[PDB]
């Protein structure tokens, strides 16, 4: 086995083919499944895994009162094997209310963060091996991507955000050589609040598209130089922005190097990649919430922040259905690296009261240079006649 | 690992011998077994996988209501390896309400077709990973073959489907090499209508055995060529005719070219193949619905269209036991090729009316150049006991 | 990967260790286990498979009425690593009412008899294919071991009879290579009626103990030579004897050549072997029914009829549990090969009537040259608390 | 494959970073999960595995009721990956109500003790397959570890007890190569009561930290020659003791040959390991029972009985929440062995009445050179709520 370079293309996309599905909420009506949110979907260099955060216990279980909570000792990450839904027998791989994944071609590296908020601690396993660990930094809620980190010559790196979630805060990004902690760069460049990055190689370095939860309803970028560990920041140029909330498309702006201090307060995981000049995205439908899901592709969007020149659009997830995280993945072809995405498909508290639970299904997208037609992949979970 | 050839001669076959059945319903009268319809076989070169098209849910569920439904977002191609059945644990490997799977001795295709009717795609998934997709060319439910394709040298061959169910419709078949779509060919010879092609290796090309769901009742062959990629088509010729509905064994009559004209519209999935100038076919044993399955050797049954001298008859279900959609599948022997099929035993909607849900269970046989006895292989669920 | 050959000594065998148990009965009370009987126990050169014929359904199950019967089209043949229960995760392999199963070094061969009780059928599925297959000859209930069959240099042996229970009936022994009836003998010999046999490694041939359902409490005993495919057969020895029904310990006599005619009608399921003119065997407790099971070594019980000599006596499951069949397997050490056996543990009816099902769990022990204790495994199934 | 020596220095180590938690209760709650106590976890040269000795029933099973006693028939040693909870599908690998496993680098061993209270039989499994058994030598409750065994250069070692709990007894650690018991040697040296031994590897011999069920509650110490079978043997040094019961931290004191005499009687699992002369262990928090647990670093600990100086407390588990045993394991680094421990999170009888069932998850903990935080991780199960 050798380490993943990634030193190859980015394919060519003209839009997303439908991938997975898992349909966990409609199984869990008759079966046991977990309960689940903070999914992500990594591959090593034969197939592809999906990941979540468990609250140590199945649906149709007393347990689920109250999955709404973000963090309890019974949170653990979950890994199978891509389109077999998180099942009792799914292996729980870490305990984390935190965490993020990848293979550098020779093993796996789970980051995995639990217990107090003021004084998490950050695991580091590779090898099916506890290598490393650290403490928060800042004392408030450790956390990381909830989507796959990315190893570029056997060098993993990952992005960690301690402190404030409405105002600044202290990211630093790691990197990781055989689950070892090998040097940790801060946040640097114009980015002023990061979180949740969905990451992807982008030979010789990674890039992430974060969330600012404060002041920017565009989302921030970041450039991760894998051999000399500099860091660079700013935000996705393109005026169609990407986070939610934000203004709707004809009352929208951005700023390539600052947030654009509209609704910018809270957001939602997501993501984003260059293509030349222009830029692929998917977002939320409704500008406020988390309900539907689409693609498209800005022209110059990825270096002009005046443009809302969009193409390619495809819905997802249809307007009246719930979506919720989303993030990238990254799959080596024969030539080129594919782009893939999932999609959270929440249900559940607070925005449904019909049941006591807050889970989650996903559905998964991959770049294609083919051609594609239209559709929509709800949860399809009625919950007007789930475990009362 | 090298590519599968095939390059080998077809068995010797005296009839057929029990190889699988998995109880599906039965066992989902006390345990969760996935709601499924569409089965198939198929096998890679050291053990073989039962496929079906999910419907999202288990049956001792809420959400298998319904399931008589042939197209939701909720569908997904399930796989598992023969025998084991379609348990909470088992893996979805796409996004499919139509679908066709094959091994090309390397690693696994699936063509998987879901979203909209009028626009639905097909995603190419070859070796865990997504490498091409198309948009329907007709814009009325993108279809294919819903059993095995088959690839020979490294070109794996599919017949699919877009526009009318009973007119006539654009068939094209599709070559992929590591999950490349490389050419189309379009529908060319004699054969009106086709649909839902068992197909089977034939060095050098491939050989399909359809339905026409339009006019006739004697069933399409299409050749493949693997090589320049033409295409002829034309009917089995054979007196006894392979569709349902069809007339009775009397009142029957065939066409090498064209199709018979007897009770046309509809059809069921079916398969057949040459055995020099006879042909090995299997059907309904009922002629107008899908209770009871045979199998039958029509002498000259392969090349003309007059005969009805069929000999080792086997009863693979009794007539009063429910049968339905059957296809062909290919098991390289040491020295030659064997010829297997599997059957799928429908339960439930619209013919029964005791439940609200529509499942199937499977039963498997194969080519035997031994001797064998008689039998009846229903699908044994009492549906007056079954989740009220 | 190579042929076993089995050509080492027999290990040295002071008694039997505890091995494994399934406790499938026990579980099935809060859990999806299958319905169960005729289990087995036989391994690969790596590690050990419990078999058994399942009734196509699980315990809590409204399929599980009436399991009391012996071939239905429901029954296949269940195959888990040992130890892990029959779940339903299990992978069914083939359709079987009657079979045996073993692995040559390369690969499992499934012999698997389902269809018409006057016509049945015997598949032969080696390397997860058919191969051959055949009819009854006698036209009653052609049937086999329901314990492993054995293979040396890739030739693989298994008793098969049809006709009379309780008269002369047609044993044969078949000879498979690569799953490819090559030859078969008849029974030859002075042994009477033969059943069931429990077969195991002798170098250079194969050696039987049987089941004789008509004269005999002392079990036949089959030679097999597997390069000229002769055929010789007799009875142990040993003045104590192995079927149940007997007569008891006192009042017991045995012949060499002859069915002893005490109390032989009817039978059951065991297994011997001998340890120079020594004879280990086993054998339920009570002399008429299946309740208890012990094993002990009779001193020249292997070449003396009179003898009733019995040493290192073990109770593997007191007299007042219920046993049922017990056949032997042979797993190949570093430097000999040591004889291990299974014992049926069946629960439900006729016998048992607070419930409507039957089915058994297992446990299991292997030959030892150590040293050993006392004690009792039954089944510890409550039936006055089970699925009501 | 090679043996595993383990000459590699112990990793540096600043206290434990979290690395499993399967909340098996919380699961129980709305699935089947095994009924289990005394659990351990090890792991071969790849990954790590999760053992516990089963109840032969899962937890949502009338089977459940009373599980609170020590040894029945239907005990058996369940091995599943590290972090797979105990489901229907997990293999039992002996029978056993006592047990200890180890990989040599080349396959497993399983340590089985099952039977009669007062003539049990030790059954030793290498590799699937039964290679040697002892009984009992003094007729009262053999038993061994309940954790990791551990090899080197092939020779694995063991330690296990006959006779008494509140008197002298026979302990005698064995030696084993490919399952073979190839050696004996008693216990020797100033250790009065020797069990349940957590034994770690320490280039060139292993270390064992047991309990005194006697008169002791520090905990003694095992050294073994793995060469020539020498035996040595003493007491934790460390003034802060290990056991449960104990004094509290001003009222208690140790010796390093002798038992304290204080609350000796009784005790419960648990583990401790060198460095340099200091002490790394835990133990419960609340002196008395099993409520709580955390671990410390005694300064000079290890070679001073009257040093009571702890620095790096960790809680693992807070003070209200159950505990219960704990043991050692032992990873192999890249340049170091790690040390890694796994907590008992005991729930049901005799402590707690809400339920008539007694079982446990786990959570386990790993050496960590890296920083840390600090939490609470326990079972999670709101008993009140449990199948009723
Ligand atoms: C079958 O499926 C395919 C693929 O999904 C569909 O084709 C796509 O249709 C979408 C939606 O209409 C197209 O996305 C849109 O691109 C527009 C670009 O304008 C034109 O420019 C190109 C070339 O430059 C011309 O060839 C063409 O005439 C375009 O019209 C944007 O203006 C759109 O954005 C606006 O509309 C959307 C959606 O309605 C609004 O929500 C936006 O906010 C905004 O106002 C949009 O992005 C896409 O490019 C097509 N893809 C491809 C590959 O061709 C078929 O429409 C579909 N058929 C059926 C029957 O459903
Ligand atoms: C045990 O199991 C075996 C195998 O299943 C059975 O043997 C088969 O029996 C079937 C059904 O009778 C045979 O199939 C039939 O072939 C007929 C051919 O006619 C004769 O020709 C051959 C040689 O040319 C002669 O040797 C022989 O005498 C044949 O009679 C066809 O005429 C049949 O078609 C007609 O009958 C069927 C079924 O009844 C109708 O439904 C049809 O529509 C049609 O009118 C039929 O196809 C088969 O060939 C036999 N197989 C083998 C390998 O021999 C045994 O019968 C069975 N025993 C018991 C006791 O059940
Ligand atoms: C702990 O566990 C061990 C192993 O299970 C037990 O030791 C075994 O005990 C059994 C049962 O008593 C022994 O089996 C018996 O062998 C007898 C042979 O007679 C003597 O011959 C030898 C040497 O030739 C002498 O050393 C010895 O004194 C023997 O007594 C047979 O006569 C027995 O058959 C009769 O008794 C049985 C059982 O009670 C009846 O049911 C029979 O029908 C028949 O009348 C019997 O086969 C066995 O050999 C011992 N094994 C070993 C390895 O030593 C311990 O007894 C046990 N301890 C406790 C406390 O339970
Ligand atoms: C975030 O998480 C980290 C790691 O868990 C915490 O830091 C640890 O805190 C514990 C508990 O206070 C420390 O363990 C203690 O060590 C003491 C040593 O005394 C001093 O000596 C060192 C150097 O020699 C000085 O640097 C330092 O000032 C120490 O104070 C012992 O005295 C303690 O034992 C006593 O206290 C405990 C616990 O309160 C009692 O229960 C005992 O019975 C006993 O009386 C104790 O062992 C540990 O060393 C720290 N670890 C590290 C790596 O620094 C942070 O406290 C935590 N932050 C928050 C906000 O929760
Ligand atoms: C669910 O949890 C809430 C919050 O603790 C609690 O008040 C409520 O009683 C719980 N619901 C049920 C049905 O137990
Ligand atoms: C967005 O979601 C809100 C929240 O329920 C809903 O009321 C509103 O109609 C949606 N807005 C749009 C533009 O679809
Ligand atoms: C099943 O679905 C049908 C069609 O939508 C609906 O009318 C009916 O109420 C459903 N049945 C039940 C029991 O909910
Ligand atoms: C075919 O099926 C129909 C539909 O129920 C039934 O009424 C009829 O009797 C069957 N016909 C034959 C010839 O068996
Ligand atoms: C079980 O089967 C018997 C035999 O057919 C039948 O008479 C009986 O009604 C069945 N029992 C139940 C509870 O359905
Ligand atoms: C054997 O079993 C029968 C059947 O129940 C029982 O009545 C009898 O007591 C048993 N005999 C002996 C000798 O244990
Ligand atoms: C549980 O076991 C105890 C001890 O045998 C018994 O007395 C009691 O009846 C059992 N409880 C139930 C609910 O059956
Ligand atoms: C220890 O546990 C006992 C048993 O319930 C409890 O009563 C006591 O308060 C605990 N002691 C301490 C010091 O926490
Ligand atoms: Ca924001
Ligand atoms: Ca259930
Ligand atoms: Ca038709
Ligand atoms: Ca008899
Ligand atoms: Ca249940
Ligand atoms: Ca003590």
């Amino acid at each position: 086995a050798e380490y993943r370079n990634w030193s190859k293309p980015q394919c060519d996309i003209t839009g997303f083919a439908p991938f997975s599905k898992d349909n966990s909420i409609r199984l869990s009506a008759g079966g046991d499944i977990w309960v689940t949110r903070e999914p992500y979907v990594s591959c090593d260099p034969d197939k592809c895994y999906q990941f979540a955060l468990g609250q140590g216990t199945t649906l149709n279980n007393v347990h689920s009162n109250n999955t709404v909570r973000d963090r309890t000792p019974y949170r653990t990450l979950l890994m199978n094997e891509l389109g077999v839904p998180f099942h009792l027998g799914t292996k729980q791989v870490c305990i984390a209310w935190s965490s993020s994944s990848c293979h550098d071609g020779k093993a796996w590296l789970h980051v995995c963060i639990t217990g107090d908020d003021k004084n998490a601690t950050a695991s580091f396993i590779y090898n099916g091996r506890l290598v490393d660990s650290v403490v928060s930094w800042s004392k408030e809620i450790l956390r990381t991507q909830e989507s796959e980190c990315v190893c570029i010559n056997g060098t993993c790196t990952v992005v960690m955000t301690d402190g404030s979630a409405s105002g600044k805060a202290d990211t630093k990004i790691l990197f990781i050589e055989e689950g070892k902690i090998v040097h940790t760069s801060t946040l640097s460049g114009s980015a002023q609040h990061v979180e949740e990055c969905s990451c992807y190689p982008r030979y010789p370095g990674v890039r992430c598209v974060c969330r600012d939860n404060w002041k920017g309803s565009n989302r921030p970028i970041v450039d991760i130089n894998i051999k000399d560990h500099s860091i660079v920041s700013s935000y996705v140029c393109s005026g169609l922005v990407g986070d939610t909330p934000r203004k709707n498309d004809s009352s929208s702006s951005s700023h390539c190097l600052d947030p654009n201090n509209e609704e910018g307060g809270h957001g939602v995981k997501g993501w984003a990649f260059d293509d030349g000049n222009d830029v692929w995205m998917g977002r939320t439908i409704n500008e406020t919430s988390r309900l539907g899901y689409e693609t498209f592709k800005v022209i110059e969007g990825w270096s002009n922040p005046k443009s809302k020149l969009q193409i390619n659009r495809q819905v997802i997830v249809d307007r009246g259905n719930r979506s919720g995280y989303s993030g990238i993945f990254s799959v080596e072809g024969k030539s080129c690296i594919n782009r893939c995405f999932y999609v959270e498909l929440i249900r559940g508290r607070k925005e449904e009261t019909e049941v006591l639970w807050t889970s989650n299904s996903i559905v998964v997208f991959c770049g294609t240079s083919g051609t594609y037609g239209t559709g929509s992949w709800p949860d399809g979970a009625d919950l007007n006649l789930m475990p009362i």
